[PDB]
DNA sequence: GGGAAGCC
DNA sequence: GGCTTCCC
């Protein structure tokens, strides 16, 4: 398997500089309602990170531009780009509007050099169209490419052949393994296990009693480098809307038009069909009901419909009192 | 099943 | 926020 990943650099500040050159060499943040969304370098530089409060980013980096959150423009860009994937790739699983994993290998024909060689031509050509620069990873299977991805930002083009795989997995730092991020990384650290290979010298009961079974298991697997969970056809990205109601209605004659609205409107930015629908309620007090059912096959509109009038009936029959004051639908796990 | 708690 | 695992 060849894994060519394609993360992009800092996303959303860099969609702005492209929109606004004016920005690029002097810090420019991103925001959400505030807090920090993406942040681009020379704003970095300066300890602006993703998620503190715009107070922070503005005490320590005050020469910084700061922009609100368009994600329009953002989405276009990133449908663009993921359709410029899609024709130099034989799979392409969509994780994010930030990230790709293509399976190339019946285009490269099984030949690691011409993947990399490939990559090399992704960049180029995302660059040269789209003026926007990835960081990738290239790898035999999903985990390690993003792995050495993770540690080839900003613009940079990581790799790691069939060749090295065993010696990478020797050398990686538990804290560096996806899926463990802080606690699970002081406790094994602080446990006795330091890099993956040494999960392999253990008990695996007592790392269950630590991880959980899945989680253990699989980090047994990567060590034993068994892993190849493979790149499906499948784009991660949530697609979905909220609608107000007029008044707080909380009977089923009324909400339904305006559940049917969000739906068609969610079921319209998704190419491709959807194996979760979600339902969504905010409640008088702005409680807010989740609620969805998964489908091993997909989900036309149309029973979409009745499966979500049965998800809403659902909800209010687990609430009785409150009534409900926005509607809200979100369409996941979509294939391709 | 599904609400609660902890870990990315 | 969303995914798991715990726990009723």
């Amino acid at each position: 398997m060849i894994v060519i990943f394609v993360d992009f650099d800092y996303f959303f500040a860099q969609v702005e500089e492209v929109l606004n050159p004016q920005y690029k060499g002097k810090p420019l943040v991103v925001c959400v309602y505030g807090a920090v969304a993406t942040a681009n370098y020379e704003a970095r530089k300066l300890g602006v990170k993703a998620g503190m409060p715009i107070i922070k980013a503005m005490q320590i980096a005050p020469s910084a531009i700061y922009v609100p959150m368009r994600k329009p423009i953002y989405e276009a860009f990133s449908n663009r780009i993921m359709n410029l994937l899609n024709k130099h790739a034989d799979k392409i699983e969509v994780a994010s509007i930030d990230e790709a994993y293509l399976d190339v290998t019946n285009k490269v024909e099984g030949n690691f050099e011409n993947g990399i060689e490939l990559a090399r031509k992704i960049k180029q050509e995302i660059l040269e169209k789209e003026k926007i620069t990835v960081t990738v990873g290239v790898a035999p299977n999903k985990i390690l490419a993003k792995i050495i991805a993770d540690k080839s930002k900003p613009n940079g083009l990581g790799v790691i052949r069939p060749t090295e795989v065993q010696d990478f997995l020797n050398e990686l730092d538990i804290d560096e393994i996806p899926g463990i991020g802080s606690v699970l990384a002081r406790r094994l650290n602080e446990l006795g296990i330091q890099k993956l290979r040494d999960i392999l010298s253990k008990n695996y009961n007592e790392l269950e009693k630590i991880t959980g079974k899945a989680k253990a298991l699989y980090l047994l697997k990567l060590a034993q480098n068994k892993y190849s969970e493979p790149v499906e056809n499948k784009s991660k990205i949530p697609h979905g809307r909220y609608l107000t109601l007029p008044y707080n209605t909380r009977d089923v004659k009324v909400i339904l038009p305006y559940l049917k609205k969000a739906i068609n409107e969610a079921y319209n930015k998704v190419n491709g069909i959807p194996m979760r629908i979600t339902v969504i309620a905010i409640m008088e007090d702005l409680d807010i009901l989740s609620k969805g059912k998964k489908f091993k096959h997909g989900i036309s509109i149309d029973n979409a419909y009745k499966v979500a009038e049965d998800l809403l009936r659902e909800l209010l029959v687990r609430d009785k009192r409150r009534n409900v004051r926005r509607i809200g639908v979100k369409l996941d796990n979509i294939i391709i």
